[PDB]
C-alpha cells in the first residue's frame, strides 16, 4: 500500500523531524522554529500525536503554523509518489 522505503519512525531524531519541516513548512533553518522544535523532544511516530494542541504551543501561537503544520504531517503518513492524474 504504502511500505516501500520511508525513515522509519524509529529513526527520526530531533535534526531529522526539524530540518525536514522547516524546510517544507514555510522559511528556511534560520527562524528560531528550529529552536522550538528542538526544545520538545518529539520523535516522529509522536509526530502525528502532537495534533493542532502541542503544534501550535510549538508556536508562539500563529494558526497558519500549526494548521499547516499538522497537515503536512498526513501528507508524509499516507505518502505522496505518483498518483495524481
Amino acid at each position: 500500500g504504502s511500505h516501500m522505503n520511508n525513515e522509519d519512525f524509529s529513526q527520526w531524531s530531533v535534526d531529522d523531524v526539524i530540518t525536514w519541516c522547516i524546510s517544507t513548512l514555510e522559511v528556511e533553518e534560520t527562524d528560531p522554529l528550529c529552536q522550538r522544535l528542538r526544545e520538545n523532544d518529539i520523535v516522529g511516530d509522536l509526530l502525528p500525536e502532537l495534533c493542532l494542541q502541542d503544534c501550535q504551543d510549538l508556536c508562539d501561537g500563529d494558526l497558519n503554523k500549526a494548521i499547516k503544520f499538522k497537515i503536512l504531517i498526513n501528507k508524509m503518513r499516507d505518502s505522496k509518489l505518483e498518483w495524481k492524474d
